Order: C-alpha cells, then sequence, then structure tokens
C-alpha cells in the first residue's frame, strides 16, 4: 500500500473529461494574459496552452499550475501535441509571426496564413464544436482564414476585432467626463486597429446622446476636439508598443470579458469581428467588428446599427482592401 | 459652456486623500503580475506603480488603464517621484538588482536606501510587503532603515514555497492544494524547512501514518515534494528565464488579508529574535496572523530538534551577511 | 499558560478603527437580503444590524456570523444601541412601521417619518461622515426627511429611488429581446414605484436607439405596445407582494450595486434619488431620480437628461405632490 | 417589419440544452438562501425551483429574475411540474415537513419527489440538506437507485462551518485558518474530533492533551456544546437557520459544479467502516467533484469516538428498518 492509500478510500474510479475547457493556442504575452485573466475569473475547469517553444510552453505552464492553491481550475494542462486541446469549449488563438525587418505587410500576413495552415485543422481535429476567438492580427483577415479553413459556421468563428478599440474609446471618454468606463458608452466598428470607425450617433452617458446636445461631435468644426478621442485610441496602441514594447493587460482583459460570455451564455453584446457580407452593401467575404450577441453558440445574433453614409463608405473600403489581400492567400 | 458642464451637474468638486491604496516599486515581470492579481481581486481603490525605468513604467500604467473597462480599480497612477504612492495603506516592493554574493545583497540594499526612506517620507503609517531577494535579509533592511515596528514589515518569505509544497502534495494524493495541509517555513528558497508533523488532510496527520515521511530510509520518497519545490524554482527559471504568475497570486493573497483585515494565517517573513533560541535580528518565515496592523501575532510551531538547528543556521548565515552591510 | 498563549504569540494589542463598515438598520426581509448580498460581494470589513425586535435582530445576526468561513468579512456586529455603528462609511436604512393601519392614528408616512426622527440623529452621532442610502418607503419623501434631520450635505443623502424601478425595465426589455439586461440600456426616472417615468429616448442596445428605429416606441399607437414594459414594472411589483407577501431578492441586489459603487468609489451612473431643485422647472426642496454618479462623497455629479414635455410635466407633478406632503410635516 | 427584426439580425434560431443547471427543490427560507447564494457565486447558467405552494413559487422565482442585471445566471425558472428541472447537474433537497412519524412524513414527501427527480435528470448528483438529513439521503439513495458516489447528505458541513466560527472567536483567528472537524450523524449527536483541531499544523490536543474532556480546565468541550446549543438559540431568536446553511451549500455545489475535489464534511454511505455493518449514512471527510463523492478521507477515530459513530448507525438502522416505501 501507498501513504494516498492508507489516508484515501476509493469510492469510484472513473476517469472523467472536463465539462468547460479553454484553449489557448501562443503563449506570448498577449496568450498568457488572456490565460492569467480567465483563471482568475473561474471561467473553466481545465485550462490547455499550446505553442512550438517547448521550453518557454512548459515554463508559462509550471508557473500557472504554482498558483493553483489561489485558483478554481483545477487541471492546467500544454503541449506541443493538440491532443492536450481535445473536447474545449473555446479555443482562443494568440499565436503569430514575428515582422522580420524590411519583410512587407503582405508577406507577414502569408506568414500568419501559413502558420493557421498548421494550427487551424489540429484544433478542429480534437474539438470540432469548439468556438474559435481570434486575436492574431490582422485580425480580421485572420478571422477570415480561421473560418476558411475551419469550415465551421459564422456563429463559431469569433475574431477580437475592435473589443479592444472600444475599451480604450470607453477609458478616454471616461477620463474626459470624469465617469467610469462602464457608464460611458460608445461603439468603435469596422476594421481593428487604424482603420477603426467610432460611431459618434451611438455615443452616450445614461442614453443621453452626446451628437444631440453638441452637433459638431466627431467633425473637424468641433472647438472641444472630440475626434481626438478616437485619434489617441490608435496613437496609445503605438505608444505602448514604444514605451514597453508591446501590449498584454488590456487585450487579456478584454479577451476574458468575451470569454465570460461565452462560457456563461450571458447573451451580452460586445464589438467583435464577424462575417459582414451582405451588410453596408459589403458583398465580399470578409470579417469587420459590429456589435454581436455573444453565448454558447458563439454570435447568435448581431445587432444591426444604423451607419451614416460616411461610415458605411469607410466599412466598405475597409471590405474592399481586405478582399484585395485575401483574394492573393495561398492557402 | 463645454459638453462636460452641458451633460453633467458637478455637486462637490472635493476629492478625499486615499482611502484603499496599494504601491507597487518595480514593474519587472514579479511588479506587473502582483499589479494584475490585485486589479482582479478588487483590493484597491488606487493602485500607484514606481520603478527608474521612465517608458517602461508609463508603458505598463497605459496598458493597466486601457482594462478599466473590465476593473473595479477606478484610479491607476505611475511615476518616478514617489509623490503618486502618497497614502498607500501596503507597498509592495519588487524592486531588483560571478557576483560576490554579499555583492548582490549590497546592490540591493544600496536600492533600498532610495526607496525605503521616499515610501517613508509619502506613507509614514503603511505596511511594507517585501518581495525582492534574498527576501529574509531585505525584509530586515526594510525593517531598519523605514525604523517601523516589526508589525508592519512583511517578508513575501515562504508562502510561495508552501504554495508551491501544496501544489506538489494536492498532485500525489488527487486532492486539491486547498484541502491539502503543510506549512514550509524559515529562510525562503534553497534553505527552506518542510515541517512533516503538520502535513495533513481533514486534520489526518500524515507523519502519524506514515512514519518515514520526510526521512531519506522512505520508500515513496515524500522528501522529494520539498526538494521538488526547490527543483520546480530553477526549472521555471531554466524555461522561461524568470517567475511571475505564481509569485503574483501569492502576494494578492497576502494583500487580501491585510486590506480586509481576515487575521487569516499566512507564512511570511517576521522578525524572529526570541524564538528557536535565535537572538540576532533576523527574518524567517512562520505561521502569521495577517490583519489592517499587518502581522499582530504568530503562532508558535512546534519544531524538531533538526528543524530548530536548520532555522538556527539559516538565522547565522543571514546575521553573518547583515553584520558585514553598509547603510 | 492558556492554550491560546501556548498556541499564539501577541505582537501587540491596538485596537483598530473598521476602515470599510457598512450599517444595515432595520432587520427585515429588505434589510437581511441588503445584508447577504453586501456579504456576497466583499464590499466591507465589518457589517453592523440594528432594529428594534431584539430577538429577530441577534438571530439574524448568529445566522451570518455561522457563515464566517464561506465569506471575507471578519466582523458581524448587531444591537439595539448605535455604539454597533460607530465609524460607518456607509449607513443603509430599510426600517419601517407594521403596515397594518390600525396599530396608529398616523398614516405610514407620518410613520416612517417619526421612526427617522430616532434613528437619524442617532446615526449621525456615531457615524458624522457616512453616506445615509435611504430604502425605506416613500423612498423620495424619507430621502428628504433624513436629508432634513442629518443636516447632511445633499452628496451624502442617497435615495434607492427608481433603481428598483430601471433594473426590472431592464430584465423585461432583455426578455422581449433575447439579450441580457446588462446590455439594454433604458432608464426610469422621477418619483419610485407607481408615479415613475419610462425615458423612451434613451432606450438602446449597442447605442442603437429603438425610438428612432420605431419611433410609436411608447405611445398609444404602438402595435407593439413598448408602453407595457413599463406597465408591467409596475404591476410586477403587485404580483411578487401578492403571490410571495413581499419583494426582498431584488431590492437586496439592487442596494449592494449602488454600494459598491460607493465602497469603490468607481463614479458609475445609477438611477438615484438625489435634490432635484434647480431642474425640470422644479424649485422646491424635493427628491426624485435622476442619473447620478456615484463614488466615496456619495453623489458627487448628477446627468442632466432631456425630457420630453410630458416626461418633464409627470416630473413636475410628482413635484408637486412631494412638495404638497413634505411642507406639512413638523421637524 | 417588428423592432427586434429591424434590431437584430438571427445567425441561429440553435438552444442547446442548459451546461451547468442547478435545482433546489423547496422554496423555505433554507432553499431560498441556498438559491441566492448559488446565484451570486456564479455556479450555474440555469436556476430552476420547485414547491407545492404555487403562489410563493412564482412570487419567489420573480423576485430572483427582477435581480437579473446584477447576477450572471440568464435563465430562472419555476414550477409545480418536474419538466422545469430537465437535465440538471445538481438537485438540491431542502422541501420538508412522534419522531417515527415526521420522518415517515417526510418519506411520504421523498417518495413524490425523487422518481419525479429521477426521470428528469437521471445522471445528476443528488444533494440532500431535509432533515432528519442522514436517515433522508438514505431514503433518496433507497428511492432513487443512485449509485453512493451521487447521493450526498449535507451532514456535519453546518455543524463544521459553526465549530470553526466558535474556534475563531476563542483564539482571535479567521474561521478559514482554523481547522477542526464535526462528524457522525449532524446535530444533537454529532462528535467532535479533537485529534485534528489545529491552526497551521499545530495539534491544540498535542499542546494540550487534556483537550476535549471533562478534565479540561479551559472546557474545549463547550466549543462543541455551543454548535449545538446555537443552532436552538438561532430557532428561538428568529423561529429557522437560513444565511449559515445557504452560504454552506453553496460552497458544496462550487465544488461539484467546478470538480474542485476539495475535502468537505457530508454525509456518506459509511458501511464497511468503524464497524458499522447497516446501510446509514454518516458524516465523513468526502472529496466532492463532478462525480460527486469519488473518495473518502479514513480519519483515526479513538474507541470513544468510534463507539459514537456505532451509536447513531444502530439508532438510524433503528428507524430505517420501521420505514413504509
Ligand atoms: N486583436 C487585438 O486587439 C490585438 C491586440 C494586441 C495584440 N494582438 C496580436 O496578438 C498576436 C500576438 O501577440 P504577442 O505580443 O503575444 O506576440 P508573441 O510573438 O510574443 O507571441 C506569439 C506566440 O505565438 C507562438 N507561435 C508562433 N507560431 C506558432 C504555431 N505554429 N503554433 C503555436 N504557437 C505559435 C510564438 O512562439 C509565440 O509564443 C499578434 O499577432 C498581435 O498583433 C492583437
Ligand atoms: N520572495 C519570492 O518568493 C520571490 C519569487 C520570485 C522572484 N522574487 C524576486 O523579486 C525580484 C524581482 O523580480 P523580477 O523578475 O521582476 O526582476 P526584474 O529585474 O525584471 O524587475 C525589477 C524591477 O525593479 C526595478 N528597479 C531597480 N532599481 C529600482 C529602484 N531604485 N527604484 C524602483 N525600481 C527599481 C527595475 O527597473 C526593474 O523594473 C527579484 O529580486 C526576485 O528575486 C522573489
Ligand atoms: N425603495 C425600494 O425600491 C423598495 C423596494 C422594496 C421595499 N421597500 C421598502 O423597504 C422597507 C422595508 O421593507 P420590509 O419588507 O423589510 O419591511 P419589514 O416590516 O419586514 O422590516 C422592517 C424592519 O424595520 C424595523 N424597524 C421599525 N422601526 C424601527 C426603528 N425605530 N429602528 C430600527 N428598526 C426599526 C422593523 O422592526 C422591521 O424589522 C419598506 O418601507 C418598504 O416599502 C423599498
Ligand atoms: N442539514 C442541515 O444542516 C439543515 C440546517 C437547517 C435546516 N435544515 C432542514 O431543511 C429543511 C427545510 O427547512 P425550512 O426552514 O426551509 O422549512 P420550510 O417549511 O420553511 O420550507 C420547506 C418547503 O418545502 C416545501 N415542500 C413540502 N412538501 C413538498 C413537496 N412534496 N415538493 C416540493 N416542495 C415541498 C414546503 O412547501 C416548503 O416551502 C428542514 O427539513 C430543516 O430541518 C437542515
Ligand atoms: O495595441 C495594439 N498593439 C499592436 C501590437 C504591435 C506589436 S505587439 C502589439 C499594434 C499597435 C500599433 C500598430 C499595430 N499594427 C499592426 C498591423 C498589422 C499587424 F499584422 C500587426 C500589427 N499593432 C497590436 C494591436 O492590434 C493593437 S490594438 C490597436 C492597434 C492600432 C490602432 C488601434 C488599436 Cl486599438
Ligand atoms: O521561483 C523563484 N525564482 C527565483 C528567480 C526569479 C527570477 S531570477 C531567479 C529563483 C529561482 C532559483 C534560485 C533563486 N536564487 C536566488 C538567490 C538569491 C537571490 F538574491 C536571488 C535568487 N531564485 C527567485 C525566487 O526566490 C524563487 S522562489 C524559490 C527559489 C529557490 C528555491 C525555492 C523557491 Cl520557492
Ligand atoms: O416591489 C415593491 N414592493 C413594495 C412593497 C409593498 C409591501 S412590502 C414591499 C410595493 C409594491 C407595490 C406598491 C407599493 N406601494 C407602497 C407605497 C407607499 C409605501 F410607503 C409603501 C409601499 N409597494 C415596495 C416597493 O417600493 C416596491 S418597488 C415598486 C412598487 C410599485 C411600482 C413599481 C415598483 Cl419598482
Ligand atoms: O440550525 C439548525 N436548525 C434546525 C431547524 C429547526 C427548525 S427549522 C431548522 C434545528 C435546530 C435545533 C434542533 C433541531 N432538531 C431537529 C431534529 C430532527 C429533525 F428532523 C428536525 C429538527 N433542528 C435544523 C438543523 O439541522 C440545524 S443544524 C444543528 C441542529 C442541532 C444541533 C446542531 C446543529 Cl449544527
Amino acid at each position: 500500500a501507498t501513504l494516498k492509500d492508507q489516508l484515501i478510500y476509493n469510492l469510484l474510479k472513473e476517469e472523467q473529461t472536463p465539462q468547460n475547457k479553454i484553449t489557448v493556442v501562443g503563449v506570448g504575452a498577449v496568450g498568457m494574459a488572456c490565460a492569467i485573466s480567465i483563471l482568475m475569473k473561474d471561467l473553466a475547469d481545465e485550462l490547455a496552452l499550446v505553442d512550438v517553444i517547448e521550453d518557454k510552453l512548459k515554463g508559462e505552464m509550471m508557473d500557472l499550475q504554482h498558483g493553483s492553491l489561489f485558483l478554481r481550475t483545477p487541471k492546467i494542462v500544454s503541449g506541443k501535441d493538440y491532443n492536450v486541446t481535445a473536447n474545449s469549449k473555446l479555443v482562443i488563438i494568440t499565436a503569430g509571426a514575428r515582422q522580420q525587418e524590411g519583410e512587407s505587410r503582405l508577406n507577414l500576413v502569408q506568414r500568419n496564413v501559413n502558420i493557421f495552415k498548421f494550427i487551424i485543422p489540429n484544433v478542429v481535429k480534437y474539438s470540432p464544436n469548439c468556438k474559435l476567438l481570434i486575436v492574431s492580427n490582422p485580425v480580421d483577415i485572420l478571422t477570415y482564414v480561421a473560418w476558411k479553413i475551419s469550415g465551421f459556421p459564422k456563429n463559431r468563428v469569433i475574431g477580437s476585432g475592435c473589443n479592444l478599440d472600444s475599451a480604450r474609446f470607453r477609458y478616454l471618454m471616461g477620463e474626459r467626463l470624469g465617469v467610469h468606463p462602464l457608464s460611458c458608452h460608445g461603439w468603435v466598428l469596422g476594421e481593428h486597429g487604424d482603420s477603426s470607425v467610432p460611431v459618434w450617433s451611438g455615443m452616450n452617458v445614461a442614453g443621453v446622446s452626446l451628437k444631440t446636445l453638441h452637433p459638431d461631435l466627431g467633425t473637424d468644426k468641433d472647438k472641444e476636439q472630440w475626434k481626438e478621442v478616437h485619434k489617441q485610441v490608435v496613437e496609445s496602441a503605438y505608444e505602448v508598443i514604444k514605451l514597453k514594447g508591446y501590449t498584454s493587460w488590456a487585450i487579456g482583459l478584454s479577451v476574458a470579458d468575451l470569454a465570460e460570455s461565452i462560457m456563461k451564455n450571458l447573451r451580452r453584446v460586445h464589438p467583435v469581428s464577424t462575417m459582414i457580407k451582405g451588410l453596408y452593401g459589403i458583398k465580399d467575404d470578409v470579417f469587420l467588428s459590429v456589435p454581436c450577441i455573444l453565448g454558447q453558440n458563439g454570435i447568435s445574433d448581431l445587432v444591426k446599427v444604423t451607419l451614416t453614409s460616411e461610415e458605411e463608405a469607410r466599412l466598405k473600403k475597409s471590405a474592399d482592401t481586405l478582399w484585395g489581400i485575401q483574394k492573393e492567400l495561398q492557402f
């Protein structure tokens, strides 16, 4: 006998499977911040980590495991092989190529496409009914790439999209008004990053439209330059990268918030990247951010935001650009 | 009139002095993991970050601020100047430097000579929580420079060591670490002491059931559970270059007991002079009761002669280094 | 030596003031539901309970204390004497007279006014710097009564007001749209209860105005009868009382949410009752619900909602009625 | 087109089975306290309530639903019919009414409840709170036909929680850091295991050998005595107990729902242990997870402690053998 048998009498031996498993692919700064935030919010009964760098992967797994006493996630696993990811409810993709100096933006997109050609079939093999959450950049293109390779219905392929853009916007809006971001409502939609769209019409506090109160809101004529609040969202992203070399905490927190709605079937509305073909005159197979209802089936529904002619044209332009890149990709 | 003035009527612009403020000094992997864990546990109404690297500091502050929508800590500030730390209830020190060993210690002492008087100036009634290594020596250094009473100078000590021990114990027994009780005391790190007599599940002593527990003659080699705590630390550093998540989580747990005055018992480094035949001004880990005044009380653990001797040896080593330090 | 002295070495026995204390006055179904919700949200380091019924008070205190192992509030106290309430940051008043009319020659208002005449000076004595949160009905009159007796600045006297009304509205709105109440924005303002005002203009999902999409929203002409959502808020209150005899859980949860913003200085916007003199043509010392910014100083700011002529008239009517009762009250 | 259709575009109408459903049977003070505690801890994606009193049941359901904005449980349902309980992972029984008479009345209540629960949730874990809890866990196990791992009794979980509260008050330490186990028969006949009583792994019995004896100058035996006295005191003062039991049950629910494998003092089938040969349920430290009780801790009991559990087993079996199923 052993001390374990001497101490514990076993009733059943039945080895069970997890009921609420989450996988994070890529254990970089983004991946690990998603992981800690998911662990601290008790969203999973099992967490799996996958990467190609075997040393960093094992080390990251061990560090999280060493914090088990302070967590409510009883099993943390990791591996190069996707068998560790079997029957995940949600799979978060944060894996990506490093831009290699003098490398064209198109070449970098194709290198991420080649990374996805290995990841996505492996994820689908072990978790065919999972929801895919894409973080890796350019997020709108890579959500399309994930959807194309997986063969999943559009509801199960979610792009992080304008979730962080909107979170940064609400932070800045909150600083200007001296109100908590939670009570400062405003939506940044369309293409994630530089080409995103601030929807001035929906910007409000307690249902009081800021555009109705201040008609110059979002225009160049605006004496208070509220257009700078969206400009600062883009500038802040470059500033964080210049100051600390990457972004981790804000993206990790935003992803755990999406994960919460999916895992708990909350049916909360989030600005995430979805297949927008058929909206705003877009005819191409492109993914853009709109407010989506997130639950156990991923994106079950989307909010049909009324956009101005200028806003509609900006999303249309982004669709044309993304399709222009996408049509040239080698699968 | 501005849009803000048209939208909002102001009752009063009076701003209160910080109420549940926490400061983290050093924004390396350890400090930032402490920060995210404290933020996700809603322990503070204000978080301040300090470092000497101004770019990294501002970037770290901004990244946390950008996550405000998903948090319940309304004010996140940072700066090189300690005015940002004013009125903190708890100040966490994670700042750190073939070296001469006494040299490594003296480099961190020189860092503490700048940090500690600045912390004391802006938060004279704060509790100090030391993480920086060698943690037992630097808790002593912080206590000496600050002039604070012993209850307000807490060392992270064997909190991480015990958390790793309970994780490994839990894996061996197929039981959650929370239900696996065991204490690792004395000197943090390599020289720590596993108290085999207190290792239990549901109040059932593992040493009573298995007398060879903790000895070399144990066929099940339970001594390896403590050996793996030390080996795992070297393994994590070899694999990823540093430790962050586990230390971060353990520190936020200490912060919870202090901020909420819980009076829970934690293995932390305290002034041990007068215990286990120790006569020197050294800090070692024992189970301490943590609350709003820091360490108000300590548990008097009955140690075997071998355990007492190991703590005595650690005390002699630590004092040997300490007596040679320039302040 | 005692077992305690053999086991524990004491460093100091310095009695320290509680840092985040909350008091609940009145341990009826409302007070106890506020108490459990505050305890389960870790908002306080000390909870005090006050009532006139000494048996029920002690029993309630003991029951909560017996749950200490599962909580993070280390000290729960109770008493008839207000010394137990000393140094509270927030004091919640849920005390009210027996509804059975025949017990007194005085009305419910008169009865609850005389109760406050004894409670409020005692609360002020032991916690002069506290924030007062009034739940007791008629909540708008008794918030005025608390403000008048206490002598506190308007920012430190908060009425529960239309917080429950708006929470029920968002629940019903959510059921109609198949969206979580969190993502369904809508404000019920003015006088708490039967005479409350649904602000149709601010009703939205993702910043998309429901009134802009559906101009008949809130009118009698509306084929979908959205006006019934507000009617059901009032009907549901009577239905809960008819079915179980009182309301507890929903009010308790709503109060703990207000307590969270105050205790954590969140500066979130809530529909609560505040001194409305200087707004909507109101010149009297009356308290009505408007969206208020809640933090460590209580109500530091209020949102100036643009109301329709009909909406403005309804608040004005409530103000005239409230003042009519109030002017006749003897202090 | 309707406002809903103008506002929202639907991708799919596929409505899955609930993944983390909990049912509470009986909406008295105990059941409702279990409900609020479970809702505030985010343990379920769906909560179902069942009772025989239709008005109180609907009212309780509505009150909880009105708090949805502040919760993370998107669906709260209720009904007299057990179809509302379909596909529950955990079913909590708090329903209830001479001793053998009172037991039989509760057995007759269980004869209706248990087959209905089993019909709609055959793979659920049963958590019994209703008194006498040890007898009614046996009744539930017998009627359901479930394996012993899926029939859990609240047992000495509350007794232990009260013990740790009182131990914490004596020592000036948080109950979490005060370890001590109350086992055997729930209530009046419970057993305090003095050998396991400790703070930071320091045995109180080793420091103070008189601990738990009549000879004890400090009368530590009174801490256990006060656990039983406090239960009568709460009932005398407010008429029932709700908050402490609700919080203790939500803690058990957390370990089961999240498969934590934490050790709890709960009622399990103890035939084969401590010389007990009868089909009786008593509290011992059990490992709780997604399959209910997968394992139990083999606590070393003294001859006196063993005899107390044996006496409880004889009494419980004496009542059980006389029950009409
Ligand atoms: N959508 C957003 O809002 C947002 C915000 C910030 C960052 N990002 C993006 O997230 C991505 C990652 O960011 P990062 O800072 O963590 O980068 P990183 O380079 O530090 O981490 C990427 C990880 O992916 C791994 N990886 C590479 N190939 C792999 C493969 N075939 N299989 C498994 N893992 C593989 C790498 O080894 C590495 O660990 C980037 O594409 C970045 O642009 C997106
Ligand atoms: N006690 C434990 O259990 C435990 C566990 C792990 C790590 N550690 C210790 O924590 C410390 C930090 O670890 P790390 O990985 O984050 O190291 P790090 O070097 O990456 O970070 C240290 C930070 O301190 C800053 N710093 C240096 N001098 C400063 C000054 N005068 N003022 C303010 N900031 C200053 C640095 O700029 C740096 O950002 C180390 O000493 C390490 O050994 C302790
Ligand atoms: N604002 C809202 O949205 C809202 C919602 C629901 C209920 N309410 C109100 O909350 C109040 C209480 O509701 P309830 O169901 O708990 O009533 P309750 O009668 O059951 O409880 C009231 C308690 O107040 C106590 N009390 C009476 N006089 C006291 C005094 N001088 N000092 C201390 N305590 C005293 C009573 O003894 C009793 O315990 C009512 O006024 C009710 O209308 C308000
Ligand atoms: N195990 C413990 O530690 C512990 C602690 C406290 C209370 N209890 C027990 O919990 C039980 C309930 O306590 P209470 O205070 O809530 O009693 P209660 O009478 O107020 O509530 C019981 C509920 O069960 C309902 N019920 C009766 N028959 C039913 C049936 N056939 N189907 C569905 N529901 C039915 C009743 O209508 C009632 O609402 C009691 O048996 C009590 O002794 C156990
Ligand atoms: O916060 C970030 N930082 C990143 C970054 C960069 C290196 S590590 C993290 C960032 C910052 C700035 C630009 C930029 N451009 C980019 C373009 C194509 C790619 F394939 C990858 C990155 N990316 C990645 C990213 O998407 C973001 S959000 C962001 C970016 C630009 C404008 C607005 C927002 Cl809200
Ligand atoms: O997990 C760690 N990692 C560290 C680390 C983190 C970044 S670089 C090194 C570690 C790991 C291994 C050895 C070691 N030794 C050391 C000695 C003196 C010093 F001043 C600093 C470090 N330190 C720092 C540290 O204290 C720990 S806990 C730890 C260490 C050794 C044995 C047991 C434990 Cl529980
Ligand atoms: O949910 C409730 N129930 C109460 C109640 C009643 C008895 S115990 C609790 C309720 C329900 C219905 C009417 C009503 N009227 C009332 C008027 C003056 C008073 F001083 C006290 C009560 N009160 C108390 C109360 O304020 C509410 S909210 C409410 C009430 C009516 C319409 C809309 C809402 Cl959101
Ligand atoms: O806190 C309670 N109160 C109850 C109660 C009473 C009315 S409503 C709830 C209690 C309190 C006191 C005695 C008692 N006896 C009893 C015996 C057999 C039964 F079938 C039912 C009740 N029950 C039910 C109960 O089990 C408890 S815990 C408890 C009880 C007695 C001693 C120690 C503990 Cl830790």
